[PDB]
């Protein structure tokens, strides 16, 4: 289980104790930027990074500390997951998608509605095997007990 490098996550960073910035950035960019600002560990096949003062949006529409982050090559297939949601505005239908490594069509998952800054229930609308990949895939470790974060608005472990 990892996510693709173009996965979007909501990140907050703090400097000098008192200043903070928040933005939506792709996970490969987060890794590449943060890999230079802070520095890399190495294990059997992980390059593992330990930032401080960075946070990520998780279950509960709250930011918790991002404790570590890593990237690695995997032999596993990338899978594109499309998740539909809708709201009563007269129905506005929305969908989001994330590609993961390794859940059933029809299952419900939590979804972040960015425009209304609230969490909604989504439906697994499709699942697609995109095949193997040579690119790095990425992993994030979160301090809250949900062990989950929002990945292109979809809650993933």
């Amino acid at each position: 289980d990892a996510v693709h490098g173009k996965t979007h996550v909501f990140i907050r960073s703090i400097k000098n104790g008192s200043h903070m910035q928040e933005a939506k950035i792709d996970i490969k960019s987060l890794y590449d930027s943060l890999a230079k600002k802070y520095d890399v560990q190495h294990k059997n096949s992980y390059e593992v990074i330990y930032p401080k003062g960075y946070e990520i949006k998780v279950l509960g529409n709250k930011y918790v500390k991002l404790v570590a982050m890593s990237r690695h090559k995997t032999q596993k297939h990338l899978v594109k997951i499309v998740v539909k949601s809708e709201k009563t505005i007269s129905l506005l239908k929305k969908q989001d998608e994330v590609v993961v490594t390794t859940l059933k069509v029809g299952n419900y998952v939590s979804v972040y509605d960015e425009a209304s800054d609230k969490e909604v229930i989504g439906e697994i609308a499709s699942i697609e095997d995109l095949g193997m990949t040579d690119d790095y895939v990425y992993d994030a470790e979160v301090d809250d007990d949900s062990h989950a974060f929002y990945a292109s608005n979809i809650l993933v472990h």
